[PDB]
């Protein structure tokens, strides 16, 4: 799949309370911000680094979002003290789960949707980036 950031596609909101960003922002929004992978001569912060290992999810709720049924998760890096990782998704967003692979909550939706057969995710769930060593097939 052609993710815009992480494990997400487009269409996907972020929102990292890690930064000032507690509203909900775009991936491609994210992703173009993020656009250099360190600016350690200028502002360091800015990378690909937060759920470089995996994003674990904390809790979950389904709300509608804007009339679109979402389904929103939120993240832990591992360590949630960077700053939690809030995200509105849609309902067949595949999710490449830990030691499981491509997993999601309406797995018979997600294959019909994005043409991925997926696994049943299950609340504390890890999901991996493209590149991750543990990302077997992404």
């Amino acid at each position: 799949p052609s993710t815009i950031w992480h494990c997400f596609l487009k269409g996907t909101r972020l929102c990292f309370h890690k930064e000032s960003n507690k509203e909900w922002q775009d991936v491609e929004d994210f992703a173009r911000a993020a656009s250099c992978d360190n600016e350690e001569e200028i502002q360091m912060g800015t990378h690909k680094g937060y759920g470089s290992d995996g994003l674990k999810l904390l809790s979950h709720e389904e709300s509608v979002s804007f009339g679109e049924s979402v389904l929103k998760l939120t993240f832990d890096p591992g360590t949630v003290e960077d700053g939690l990782l809030t995200v509105e998704c849609k309902l067949d967003h595949p999710f490449y789960v830990k030691n499981k692979g491509w997993s999601s909550f309406y797995p018979s939706l997600t294959v019909v949707q994005h043409g991925i057969p997926c696994c049943e995710i299950h609340i504390g769930d890890v999901c991996l980036p493209p590149g991750h060593p543990d990302a077997i097939n992404f």
